[PDB]
């Protein structure tokens, strides 16, 4: 079966054959679309086909499909599953797997860079302290004094689901949020629950507007431990505006390194519950969502006040006007300190080319339009006008429940 | 089977039960989501009439009444005899308001119940059609105080006798392909603009020439008519701070009036059902003016603002986009023509969603279309999970007549 997508700006039509290789569900049916819904211990039984599938993919990519090296590996894995109920990936397989999980990530606009991913194998790690070490090294390597490099660190895979490695932080670097008795919030409202946990686990909170959270690390199913990332390894960028001198006085800054640490990495049916990954920011992530979401820092009014916009009627577009200047400020700041960042025009245009190249060479590119289109200026980016097919391929990054909700406390 | 939707900005969760009444298909499967794709007999007829009459009679709190049962047999008799049936005025009106109510892609649906319905099923000719349409335009325009309306022409019979309005909207600017290779006027209408000329229209070959109506009655050949200019309300576009802005020579019409869709009610098909409301500002300023394949004026506005257009990262496109949209709202409000900004309209839609969930068990909605094409996440609909499904009565797409019509 062939499926066609059309770009309604360029009339370019592409044909997808890759969806045929799609396994997992979407959440949609013939009678209902769930494309705007945010969130849509394995047996030896189901494990081997999943291993076989992966290994088949792997050996095809290296052009050794049906070789003795291929067959022997299948046999080898088959036996290891029957006698041990699981198996270990070769380094080459782990690297291929991690890159392809990124490549298959349909909500990610930045996938043109997928083949350039630095894979840190942390499968020999045994303790929280060991995790801290790996993570520090990840952060130093990725930051690279401002010239950012994509990386992922992979901790040991799930066994019986009782010895999980987990990073409790949603991101490696993130600002604390504090609920005040008056109901207002100090810092990042999105991190209030996590900050409270850290505090309870013994973290002495400085209680400012931008306190870098501590790492809360769980190894081998044990209770999580607190570590503070060395400040010298956390690159931050004070935000200022190229024309507005008062902007610096808002007191804003942000960190340079976006690093997601709460996702699950599935490769060949194996589950890696601790796999922090990092790249670089698209400007709007900070300047639109982080600064301007009503439930985040929420700086639109204060910025608009200073620009002296007509804030009486929404139809003055004072919110839209302030949003653009804030986003201009974020980009100007990062560029000025030579910390890697990409604007949403540049990023979306690159994704279009990547997507086109993925149709030619791969037969498709699964993409989630709802997430790909930037949260400001949507239709002046080429992705707005691009029809996309969303379906799920493995290897993949998956969601997983927050550890504080599932963890068995030891004491 | 009882689905929930969350607003991630307010934590409000709503439970959807209405989707269970859905009958038509979405185009998605368990394996692939097509949510971003633009375009996915007597025995057929009677269940459709039934489903429709059941909901109609339920809406008037007379489910399982003699009148209900009586009407059901009456329509059954008529289908079994005529191979079709006629809607009572009351059903027709209910039908139309519900097609709008059910339009999952429409952000302006909070007003759905105040639709003025013009019954034009007695129409037999294109001059006839023209007369109905002029009346519609005048009534809906209301000297700038816009009122929603629909005019309904006779239902399809054998597909040989279709009424069609060939225009996509009642009022649209013409578009011409100059020998330069460039495009003068609206590029979206180049092909239809040729068909007008091919059928006899004399273009003023300008930039904002109001297209002529091309009307088809009983499957006959379509005819041209020029709407009385005095009935087409337009808004010169100026900026409340940029005095130079008016020299760009931009204007826009006040009445958005979609004329090419198909209205399906109780199995019956109305291929000519022009309807109209009032603009949300971004349709004009973001899409019409700044789409690359439309008037595409970003670069020239940017020049006039003397913005640093060297790098994409100065966000000069974004900056101009805001100003252009500021101007659109300003000009319409200044001339007292109804318009709504994307903040007000999306906040209204959220309130409507809440009303629909609490009073109907849900509200079908297409996030891809509801989220305005600028400043998406600073409007509340961005953070609102929505379920998309197909309810009837409905507005559907239908093929362009020129590809179909047998002369
Ligand atoms: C290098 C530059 C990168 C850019 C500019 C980028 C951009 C983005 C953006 C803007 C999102 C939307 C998330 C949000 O708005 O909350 C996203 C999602 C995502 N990204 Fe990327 N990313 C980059 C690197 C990476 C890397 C290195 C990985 C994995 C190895 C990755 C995997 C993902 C995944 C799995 C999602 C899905 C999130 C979800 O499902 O909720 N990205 N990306
Ligand atoms: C009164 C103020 C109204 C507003 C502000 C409004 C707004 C909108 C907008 C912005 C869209 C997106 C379409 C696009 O971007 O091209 C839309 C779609 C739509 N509207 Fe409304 N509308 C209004 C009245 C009406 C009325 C009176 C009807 C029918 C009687 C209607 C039926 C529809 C339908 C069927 C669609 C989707 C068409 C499709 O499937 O592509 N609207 N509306
Ligand atoms: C509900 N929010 C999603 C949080 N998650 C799971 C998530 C996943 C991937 C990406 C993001 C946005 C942060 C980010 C991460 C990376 C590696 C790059 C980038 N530009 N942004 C967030
Ligand atoms: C891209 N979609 C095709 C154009 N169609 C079929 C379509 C249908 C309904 C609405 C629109 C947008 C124009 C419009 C119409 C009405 C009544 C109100 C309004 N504010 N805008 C367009
Ligand atoms: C590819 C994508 O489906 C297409 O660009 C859609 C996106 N959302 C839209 N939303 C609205 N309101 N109007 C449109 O024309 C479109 N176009
Ligand atoms: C309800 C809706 O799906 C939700 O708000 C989505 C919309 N699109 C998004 N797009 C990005 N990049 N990030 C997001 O968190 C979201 N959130
Ligand atoms: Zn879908």
């Amino acid at each position: 079966r062939f499926l066609k997508v059309k770009n309604w700006e360029t009339d370019v039509v592409l044909t997808d054959t890759l969806h045929l290789k799609s396994t997992l569900e979407t959440g949609c049916t013939e009678h209902i679309c769930m494309g705007s819904i945010m969130l849509p211990v394995r047996t030896k039984d189901q494990l081997f086909p999943l291993a076989k599938e992966f290994l088949d993919q792997y050996y095809s990519s290296i052009k050794r499909f049906g070789s003795k090296a291929h067959m022997d590996r299948l046999e080898e894995v088959n036996k290891e599953i029957e006698s041990t109920s699981t198996y270990q990936l070769k380094d080459t397989e782990l690297i291929y797997g991690a890159k392809h999980a990124w490549r298959n990530a349909s909500r990610c606009v930045g996938r043109i860079q997928w083949s350039k991913l630095q894979v840190f194998d942390a499968r020999d790690c045994t303790t929280a302290h060991g995790m801290f070490n790996y993570i520090c090294n990840h952060v130093k390597y990725a930051t690279n004094k401002g010239n950012l490099r994509s990386a992922i660190t992979i901790f040991p895979q799930r066994t019986d689901g009782k010895h999980d490695f987990r990073v409790w932080n949603s991101q490696l670097i993130r600002y604390a949020g504090y609920k005040q008795p008056d109901g207002s919030t100090l810092g990042d409202p999105a991190n209030v629950q996590f900050t409270e946990i850290c505090i309870q686990q013994g973290w002495k909170a400085p209680r400012g507007r931008f306190d870098v959270l501590p790492l809360l690390l769980q190894a081998n199913g044990n209770d999580p431990e607190l570590f503070q990332i060395p400040p010298e390894l956390v690159l931050e960028v004070p935000i200022r505006h190229p024309k507005f001198d008062w902007f610096k006085d808002l007191g804003l800054k942000w960190y340079g390194l976006p690093a997601v640490s709460n996702m699950l990495l599935e490769i060949g049916g194996l589950e890696f519950s601790a796999c922090p990954f990092s790249g670089w920011y698209m400007g709007t992530e900070i300047g639109v969502r982080d600064y301007c979401d009503n439930s985040r820092y929420n700086i639109l009014e204060e910025v608009a006040k200073k620009m002296d916009l007509d804030m009486r009627k929404t139809s003055s577009l004072w919110k839209d006007q302030a949003l653009v200047e804030i986003n201009i400020a974020v980009l100007y700041s990062f560029q000025s300190d030579k910390v890697t960042i990409v604007d949403h025009h540049s990023a979306t245009e690159s994704f279009i080319k990547h997507m086109e190249n993925e149709y030619r060479c791969r037969g498709g590119c699964p993409a989630d339009w709802v997430w790909i289109v930037p949260p400001m200026s949507g239709s002046i980016t080429p992705v707005f006008h691009q029809e996309m097919l969303n379906y799920r391929l493995t290897p993949s990054f998956e969601y997983q429940p927050d550890p504080w909700n599932t963890h068995v406390w030891k004491g």
